[PDB]
Parts: C-alpha cells; structure tokens; sequence
C-alpha cells in the first residue's frame, strides 16, 4: 500500500487530482498516484544501474506505459542526474 | 604474451610500427601494441557494461593514459556503439 | 496491441491460460500475458543495462508487481544470462 | 602530477613503499603508489557504472595489470560495496 506525506498531498491538491476513500490512494490522469519518495527512490534506484541521462530515462519512462503516474517525476528526474558524479564525470570530459 | 595475425602485422606495417624481435611484440608511439582482436575483445566488454557512446569512451580512453597503442581503436569503437542494439533502443525514442 | 505466435499459443494452451476473443489478449493467472518474444526483447535489454544475475533479475521481477505475465519469463531469463559474455567474462576471474 | 596527504604518508611509511625525491611520486612494488583518495575517487567511480561486487572488481582489478599500486585497494574497495545503496536493494530482495 502506498503511503502519502503532507507534501505529496499539498502538490497532489495543487496538481488536481483527486483521493479516492475506499481505495486508500490518490488518482491523476486516471492512474494511481506513485508518492514522490516512492517515486525517488525508483527513479534514482534506475538511474545508479543505468546511468542515462534526463533526455533518455524520461522517454524510456513515457514509453513503458507505467500503470502509476509518477508525482514530481521530471522534477526528481532531473535532480538525480544533475547531481549525479558519475555522469558528471563521465562527461566531464574535455582534454 | 600478445599474438599477432596477418592482418595485424598489415596494418602495423601500413600504420608504421616497429616490431621488437627481442621484446616480442610491436612498438607504437613508444607504446606497446595491442593487437586488434584483444582491442575489439576488451571494448566490447567495456561497452557492455556501461554501454557509454562514441564520443564518451573515447575520451574516458584517452583520458585513462594507456600504456598499450590500441590498434584500430576508433575504428572498432565505432562499430561496437553503432551496432549495439540496446544503445539503438534507448535511443530510437525520438518523437 | 500485443501480436502472438503459433509457438506462443502452442505453449499458452500448454499452460492453461485462456485467450480473451473480445480483449484480444490471452490472460494467465488474472493478468495478460505478454508473449515470448515480447518478453525476450524486454528482459535482454534489462540485462543489458544492468548485466544482473538470473537470481537476481527474477527476484527484482517478482518484486516489480508486474500488471503482464510474462511468458517463459525464467527459461528465457536463464539464456540471456548464462549466454552473456560479459557476464562470462566478470566471472572468469580466477587467477 | 600525483598529490600525497599526511595520512597517505603515514600509510606508506607504514606500509614499506618509499618516495623517489627526484620523480616526485612514491614507489611500492615497484609501481608509483597511486594516493588514496585518488584510488577511492577512481574506485568509486568505477562501481557506480558497473555496481559489480567486491570479489569481482577486486579479480578484474588485478587482472588488469595496473601501473599503479592503489593505495589502501581492498579497504576502500569494500566500504564503496558495503555502502552502496543500490547494491543493497539489488541484494535485499530474499525470500
Ligand atoms: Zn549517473
Ligand atoms: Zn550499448
Ligand atoms: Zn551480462
Ligand atoms: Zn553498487
């Protein structure tokens, strides 16, 4: 079962998607609502054993058609690789 | 002990290596040579596991300060990224 | 729209799953299946990225809470890892 | 040019290596010592792209005939696995 923080509900009111009672979770877009730290943890837990860059998680991402829609995905998403210093490595390379 | 072939020592003799009769092995800008089948063996491997691009590799290499000249570097660099079906996946998600 | 093969069919009846005429889809245990070769691009690409062991791959999986069936899912994870080089390689390393 | 702390001093002279005044850089094994935060930073770097365990970058490492004698390896080895997160969910998944 998801487990849903005061921030996640303050952006979840804020995005406009609505909390279902008698199903224990919010729901955007017709899907149920991945929290944002649930939805961190995956992300950066996807990005540590891949590496791709913001460009490529986030199409490969649209293109697995998630059964969940991902609170503050792109936001997190580009935090992560941003501050990433493996990639930052990996790239910081000019002679 | 490296082990050279036919195609090799051509290319060798084209690139204008020097060949060590008491070293054992040919000599590239005072580097020894890395034959092309182990460089192709060892990128391969390489880009396996990271599965980084053209321009990323190679810089990483150069950067890495070899103690081996490795014959047909970029060449066979090339081929491994542009046939690598996974990196033809994560990136064939253009709209 | 998910495409399946006599082989597919041949393997789904075997198992007992049941084809859904107005879903267009066969479904196993509650779910739709995912076909074999569908499931073999996937998970070949997962391997790929990550190079992950049978025993964890499928551990990860059977965590990942799946909305699809995947078809043959252990046998054909089991061919990808055991026929991958690189993961031949990583574990050749004795001296 | 290779930079040497106190500690990594205090390490090699306990260690037995000795420092070359005239090529700037220590020597043990007969290799120049590689310091260790360099050795960490380069180590770390490596298991974030690959994630591989301690017994297997430990092989590969000295299966690949370093010219460097990485200062404080194994320990510093070990504390990057131990620590890394995204080896222990990958690990965690026991039944
Ligand atoms: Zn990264
Ligand atoms: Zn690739
Ligand atoms: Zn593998
Ligand atoms: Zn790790």
């Amino acid at each position: 079962h998801f487990h849903y923080t005061v921030t996640d509900i303050k952006d979840l009111t804020k995005l406009g998607a609505i909390y279902d009672k008698t199903k224990k979770y919010w729901v955007y877009q017709g899907k149920p609502v991945m929290p944002d730290q649930f939805t961190f943890e995956l992300l950066d837990f996807l990005h540590q054993l891949t590496h791709l860059s913001f460009s490529k998680m986030k199409a490969l991402l649209e293109r697995s058609h998630s059964p969940y829609y991902m609170l503050n995905r792109d936001r997190t998403l580009k935090n992560i690789t941003e501050t990433c210093k493996a990639c930052a490595q990996v790239n910081a390379s000019k002679s």
